[PDB]
């Protein structure tokens, strides 16, 4: 895709969001607070998985092209909890930045022709491969509000998923909703963000039970210096992003995984690596696409 990764209402403005220089500078500030409002337009490729009937938040998801939304295979197809989705059980909802009102004239309603889960998905011991693309019917058309992110190549993964950089969570907080031990605050009116940094792998494998394969990476501050920065704020197979500094545009690194490690805050958020599954994702975009 052309034009990935430059937001109408931003880099196409040489307008600036109020957080993007603190993840270029990979600075973290001594301040305990993270997880606001987004700005409107902030997140133009943020999708809601939305059930038919009823219309509920299942989970978030990505806009990657005109046609090609980027999820969790746990969205669609887990077992353990009877979850199995069809095209037709589900739609999509792009633009939006109310959690609650419908925004007529700014967000589009997608219905599914295909969803397409990794072949080597395994919801059994850990969700390793948790990778899904779902096809909409018709292409969606882009408006300040909607625009596609980008996936990187290799050069743009090795160059920005590393330990101490920082990467950006937006959504509804369909996760701690999901995961939640109490409802104690409600879920957010409008689109929340959270700036994240990459957490060292071995630091990760140590922080919890689930053997982290390396189709995952982990992000989140440590409690020792404790951050009112929370994951949860971001949905379930929703999208973790990274500005490049070479050419300004932003790259979708990471699906937000599994979401059992929520509960306490003592432990980090785990993220599926999108260009280690890359090839499966073009494959399918190549040969069920266009």
């Amino acid at each position: 895709e052309a034009d990935c990764g430059l937001r109408p209402l931003f880099e196409k403005k040489s307008l600036e969001d109020k957080t993007e220089r603190e993840l270029l500078e990979s600075y973290i500030d001594g301040r305990i607070v993270e997880g606001s409002d987004a700005e409107i337009g902030m997140s133009p490729w943020q999708v809601m998985l939305f059930r038919k009937s009823p219309q509920e938040l299942l989970c978030g998801a990505s806009l990657i092209s005109d046609r090609w939304v980027l999820t969790a295979a746990h969205c669609l197809l887990y077992p353990p909890w009877d979850k199995n989705f069809t095209e037709n059980d589900l739609l999509v909802r792009i633009g939006k930045h109310s959690r609650t009102r419908y925004e007529r004239n700014i967000e589009k309603i997608s219905m599914l022709e295909k969803i397409y889960i990794h072949p080597r998905y395994n919801w059994r011991e850990n969700l390793d491969r948790d990778i899904a693309l779902m096809k909409l019917k018709k292409p969606v058309a882009f408006s300040d509000y909607i625009h596609p992110v980008c996936l990187p190549d290799r050069e743009t993964a090795a160059s920005l998923l590393q330990a101490g950089y920082k990467g950006r969570v937006t959504g509804w907080g369909n996760l701690k909703e999901t995961w939640t031990a109490n409802v104690g605050k409600g879920q957010p009116s409008v689109l929340q963000v959270v700036n994240l940094p990459i957490v060292e792998r071995p630091v990760c494998k140590d922080s919890t039970r689930i053997r982290i394969t390396d189709n995952m990476f982990c992000a989140g501050y440590k409690p020792d210096e404790g951050k009112r920065g929370d994951a949860c704020e971001g949905d379930s197979g929703g999208p973790f992003v990274m500005k490049s500094p070479f050419n300004n545009r932003w790259y979708q690194m990471g699906i937000v995984s599994w979401g059992e490690g929520c509960d306490r805050d003592g432990k980090y958020g785990f993220y599926t690596h999108v260009f280690r599954l890359k090839k499966w994702i073009q494959k399918v975009i190549d040969q069920f696409g266009e």
